[PDB]
């Protein structure tokens, strides 16, 4: 077809323009303050933040320019023209969010309040083109709840998965290359229009964030910070909803859902939650240890001692004992699977780690198209 | 039943931009996202860039609003699409703003990003409207869509650029909100209905979200605006006028902004030298802003601007190392300050949204007497 022959040219030239823009662009970030130090290594210079919104900007130029080709003479059909419209202002609002979010460092209620309101015009679209609520059982109001709220969650699921070089934009570019994937294997299939769809506003997604992954990737030149999470997340809440392969999203969700639930205790607070749960660097080693959260024993509630308890019995989380002075204390091991590759694995350097959650990202991926399509599993 | 309750959403939205625009001054404040009032005696950081939470505001009450109109109404597709371009035009133009203040773009970045982000309201004008002809009877053909395009930039940019003191660009923006919206009503009854029905949709909110920025923003102002609130009001305007079809009388309702920006001219080109801040400088001891002046080695084109300027009496010129001429800052603002000599800017300020006022009457009486 001649629309995703030119998406795809688009596309590529959008690369370009981000690998381009990037570099271009480092003074202005570095004049205003939007920059971070590299938490995981021992120099102490700043590094640009919020690099995504480049990638993001260009995104949206891209699609601006590429709305018009698919309706090439072509009563014109308002309705495939909206749903390319309700996407674009849908990412539109969720790029400015995070870039938002990035210079003023909003708390946790504005960031899971805002991409809601932010996916309503994705409802909207929803439910003057397709509106099938229906899973046999019809799920009514709540059906719209839940794509609301997968557009947050998404958004935050990429977020709080993040703090090694690489992560973000690596497990997103597999994200959006097995989506592509996925389309295209459905292209031919029932569901024709709705697959092409998704690739519209996927393909441009993955060569604008390879292009940012270029300068991210270990040693990280650029940070892509909340910018980049929320604009991942709502674009890819987006292709889910009007593809209706919102399930199919999810499943390829795998690593960044298990690191969200294995996060739960923390994210509630039941488990002292510090600010930062990265993996901290060992300095003699060279490489990355896991990190820990310690606190008074007895402050700690009774959910948050059973829930520890369980876990250590899972041999999920690492648990450290010792006596002080002042009171008892207990340490606990960051709940995140960052620290849970540390401890199954040990020590793990930072470049070698990201690769391998990659790699697990991706066997997520392969257990996926195996559930789709009946194949062998390993 | 659109229209109050379009009316009653915006009225709750500018109690939340009253009320969040000092909920969120720390986050300013931490960010280093603010400037000191050049025309005041204080130094203090003011916080920059709070049209973004108006702004904001603006665009959830209007994805709130989206479905009121539609209430039980083969689906129309057209309208409903105008409404989410008109809107994704406005988010680019916030977002663009607030990125463009943190950042401080180029010029080049300024003029070129709006037309991009302009790009589907022409998309909308060309699916839905398309109309390319004005009887002047021309068919401007792909020239119209153009003039769209750069109308967005103007506006976004004329605010823009007469700016500087305390509450001239919300309340500027709040009079021409207000006339645009007596002008859609007035033409609510005639033939066109709909377009003003849907200039309205887009115009109360902004004038009541608008009004509350003002509220924070004027004179002692507490809170800056920025290119936030430009490039928003400008596109918001744009909108309105394009997908309304009173573009004309919009551009008439903009005889302020026109003047200044023609007024300009020669120093933005670099014809005439341009100092980074062309706003007046306070006087110590009166109180009061006196004139602004660019000052600049005297030894082609430029010198004979200035001598016509000079015959014309717009511009004030006085003539050690070499010969200097000490311009007047070709501003509306350093203008009326020629004609009146030193003025208070709270009074500046009154005096140029009392001229913006009388500019107004002037495009209603050309319309209708
Ligand atoms: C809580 C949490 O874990 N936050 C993360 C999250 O916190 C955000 O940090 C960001 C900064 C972080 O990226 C810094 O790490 C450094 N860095 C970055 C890359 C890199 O390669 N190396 C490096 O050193 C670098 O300095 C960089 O500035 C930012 O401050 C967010 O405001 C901050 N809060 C949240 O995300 C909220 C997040 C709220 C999560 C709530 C989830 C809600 C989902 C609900 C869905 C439900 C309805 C289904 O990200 C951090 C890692 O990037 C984690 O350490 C931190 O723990
Ligand atoms: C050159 C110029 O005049 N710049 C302005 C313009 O410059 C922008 O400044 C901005 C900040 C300014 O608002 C400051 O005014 C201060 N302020 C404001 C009120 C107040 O009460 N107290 C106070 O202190 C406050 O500190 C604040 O930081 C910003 O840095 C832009 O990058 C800068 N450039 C442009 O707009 C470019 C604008 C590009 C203009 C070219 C557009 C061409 C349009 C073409 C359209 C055509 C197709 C029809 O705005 C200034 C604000 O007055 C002016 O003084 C300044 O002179
Ligand atoms: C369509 C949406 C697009 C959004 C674009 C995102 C841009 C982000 C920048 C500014 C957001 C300004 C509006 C934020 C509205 C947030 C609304 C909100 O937080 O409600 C709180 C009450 O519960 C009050 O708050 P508070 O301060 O008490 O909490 C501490
Ligand atoms: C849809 C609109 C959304 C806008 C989103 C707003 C976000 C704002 C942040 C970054 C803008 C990135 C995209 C802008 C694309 C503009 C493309 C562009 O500027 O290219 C020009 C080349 O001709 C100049 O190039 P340059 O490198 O020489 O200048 C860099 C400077 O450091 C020079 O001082």
């Amino acid at each position: 077809p001649m629309p995703l022959l030119i998406n795809l040219i688009v596309s590529l030239l959008g690369f370009v323009a981000t690998v381009t823009l990037i570099p271009a662009f480092r003074g202005h970030f570095i004049a205003a303050r939007l920059c971070g130090q590299d938490l995981n290594k021992t120099s102490r210079q700043q590094i640009p933040e919020s690099q995504g919104v480049i990638s993001g900007a260009v995104f949206l130029i891209i699609l601006f320019c590429f709305i018009p080709f698919p309706f090439l003479n072509c009563a014109f059909p308002h309705h495939e023209f909206v749903a390319l419209i309700g996407a674009l202002l849908a990412i539109c609002c969720m790029i400015f969010l995070g870039f938002a979010d990035d210079v003023l460092n909003l708390r946790w209620r504005h960031k899971l309040l805002l991409p809601t309101a932010a996916s309503l015009p994705l409802l909207m679209v929803y439910f003057t083109n397709f509106g099938n609520t229906t899973i046999h059982l019809d799920l009514g109001i709540l059906y719209y709840v839940y794509m609301g709220l997968l557009a947050v969650f998404c958004t935050n699921a990429i977020n709080i998965l993040a703090g090694i070089n690489g992560l973000e934009a690596g497990q997103s570019l597999v994200i959006s290359a097995s989506i592509i994937v996925f389309n295209l294997v459905e292209l031919e299939g029932d569901c024709r229009d709705d697959h092409v769809f998704s690739l519209y506003f996927m393909i441009p997604f993955f060569f604008t964030t390879l292009g940012l992954l270029y300068h991210n990737w270990y040693p990280s030149r650029v940070f892509v910070g909340d910018t980049f999470c929320y604009f991942a997340g709502m674009t890819f809440a987006v292709v889910g909803i009007l593809g209706h392969f919102s399930k199919t999203m999810l499943l390829f969700f795998m690593p960044q859902v298990f690191n969200f639930l294995y996060s739960l205790p923390q994210l509630l607070h039941i488990i002292p939650c510090p600010r930062h749960r990265i993996p901290r660097l060992n300095i003699k080693t060279g490489k990355l240890e896991m990190s820990y959260s310690k606190f008074k024993t007895k402050s700690l509630s009774f959910l948050g001692t059973f829930i520890l308890k369980v876990a250590e019995s899972l041999q999920l989380v690492t648990v450290h004992q010792s006596e002080t002075e002042d009171g008892e204390f207990t340490e606990c091991n960051n709940m995140t699977l960052i620290n849970l590759l540390l401890k199954v694995l040990g020590p793990i350097h930072e470049r070698n780690l990201t690769l391998l959650l990659l790699l697990l990202q991706i066997l997520g991926s392969a257990i996926t198209f195996s559930i789709r399509y009946q194949l062998v599993r390993l």
